[PDB]
């Protein structure tokens, strides 16, 4: 699985998810109410949200571009 | 090779795995000593564990279930 990976550093790249991740996600991580930032990279399995931040989680290549 | 797999958005499928992915695996992730998650899906090798998580790998279909 590719998924889109917001770089360590900054900015966005494409990775091949490590065996026995096969979710990419997006999350939309609210910090005010108004301003957020987008992570996005592989996971094992969709990462919990407990703080309401929408999330996408999907299991097909780039899918969370 | 078709694999149980977890659905990205939780539950349980069976998928064929991409061309190059001929192992099934099912992790028992621990998220506390006592409480765990099971993962399950195709892979390219059976994933590194760790963190002591029993983990099973095997390439026949559905063997991970």
């Amino acid at each position: 699985l590719t998924c889109v990976t917001t770089k360590s550093i900054g900015g966005v790249t494409t990775e091949d998810c490590p065996a026995g991740q096969n979710v990419c996600f997006k999350r939309w991580h609210y910090v005010t109410p108004k301003n957020y930032d987008i992570i996005k990279g592989c996971a094992a399995t969709c990462p919990k949200v407990d703080n309401n931040d929408p999330i996408r989680c999907c299991g097909t290549d780039k899918c969370n571009d």
